[PDB]
């Protein structure tokens, strides 16, 4: 697991995810995969330093993971990236799940009295549809949030 946040890793997401995938074919079930980038770490670390960035990371990570299922799967992608697992989603609830998790990123992080905030930037990508494997449908989620943002 990731020291910094405790959760699972890129090579956890994948191990775990990987089973989950597997287990939608079979129950004949979708899942959503949610590439979230946070933009503003730079301008934290910059001004205030790594440690006040890592105690945003922290936070935002704990506050995620009280937002959604303990049966999905919420890992640190990379330094400021998460990925998201939602097993048996349906396109009609994808609006509200994306509003609530937007709004669980946006939430400021107090840090000795100052409010650093970062702004979420998500990607989303459905199996069966987009993909047969997990690195698949990550890399459509990631490039979406890209193409999004032009
Ligand atoms: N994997 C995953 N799927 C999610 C998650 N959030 C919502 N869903 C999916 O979206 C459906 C509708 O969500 P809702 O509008 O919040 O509508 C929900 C909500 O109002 C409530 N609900 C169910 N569980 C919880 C919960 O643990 N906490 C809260 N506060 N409400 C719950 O019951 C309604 C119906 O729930 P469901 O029949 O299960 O139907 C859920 C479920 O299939 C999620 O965090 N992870
Ligand atoms: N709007 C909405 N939010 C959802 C949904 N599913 C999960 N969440 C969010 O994810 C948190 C953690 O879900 P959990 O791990 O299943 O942990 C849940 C679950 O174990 C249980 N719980 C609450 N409501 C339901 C429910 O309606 N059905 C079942 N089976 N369990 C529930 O209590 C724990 C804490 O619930 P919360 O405090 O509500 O905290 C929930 C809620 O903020 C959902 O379908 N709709």
């Amino acid at each position: 697991h990731d020291p910094l946040t405790g959760l699972p890793n890129r090579r956890y997401f994948f191990e775990l995810g990987n089973r989950y995938l597997d287990l939608a074919k079979r129950e004949g079930k979708k899942v959503f995969v949610l590439f979230v980038d946070l933009a503003g770490f730079k301008a934290i670390n910059d001004t205030y330093g790594h440690l006040s960035g890592d105690e945003v990371l922290k936070t935002v990570s704990k506050r995620i993971l009280d937002r959604v299922r303990r049966s999905d799967v919420v890992a640190r992608y990379g330094g400021d990236e998460f990925t998201i697992l939602l097993y048996d989603m349906k396109e009609e609830y994808l609006k509200s799940l994306l509003e609530r998790i937007l709004s669980t990123f946006r939430e400021p992080v107090r840090v000795e009295n100052k409010h650093l905030s970062v702004t979420p930037n998500i990607g989303v990508a459905r199996f069966p549809e987009d993909g047969e494997n997990l690195e698949e449908l990550l890399k459509v989620a990631d490039m979406r949030m890209y193409k999004a943002k032009e």
